[PDB]
């Protein structure tokens, strides 16, 4: 079903998070982790106290599609085992210093041929799709996207909601 989903959406916070290569994402899909550039883990930093869920919909440059969507469990942390995140050109390790926990809602595939009906108010009415890495999208526009993912009835969202 979809009405523990829709709880786990209320009143959240949606952010696009924009890859350059699917490693970084299918490592975050095992180890449940992601990390940013400083700019967009200062904004997730302050989104996660601000609001009961922040999601993270994760796209990979050039795939067209999205590839899941996240809820940040905590706030950024450093200094643990550091992630062997493949490294985009120009990018530092240290720049991804910065590691979020997250906690799975779906790991399939949405094509962004099913989204083009929906814009980001945030983003110029553009479509969803469209958007930098940490471009936040708003309520409404999130939870449809959302909600458009195919079901992945391998999550139990009941201890997602626990940590909310």
């Amino acid at each position: 079903g979809t009405s523990k989903l829709k709880y786990v959406l209320q009143d959240a916070r949606f952010f696009l998070i924009k890859s350059n290569n699917h490693e970084n994402v299918s490592l975050a899909k095992a180890k449940g982790v992601w990390s940013t550039l400083p700019v967009n883990e200062k904004k997730l930093n302050l989104a996660f106290r601000s609001a009961r869920s922040v999601i993270l919909i994760f796209s990979v440059r050039e795939s067209g599609k999205f590839q899941g969507f996240a809820r940040l469990s905590s706030e950024s942390h450093h200094g643990g085992s550091p992630i062997h995140w493949v490294l985009p050109a120009g990018m530092s390790a240290k720049m991804l210093g910065g590691v979020f926990k997250i906690d799975w809602i779906c790991r399939r595939e949405l094509p962004f041929t099913k989204s083009a009906h929906l814009t980001n108010p945030w983003n110029e009415h553009k479509p969803v799709k469209i958007g930098r890495d940490g471009q936040e999208i708003e309520l409404e526009c999130g939870t449809q996207l959302c909600l458009l993912f195919p079901p992945d009835e391998s999550i139990d969202l009941y201890q997602v909601i626990h940590k909310m």
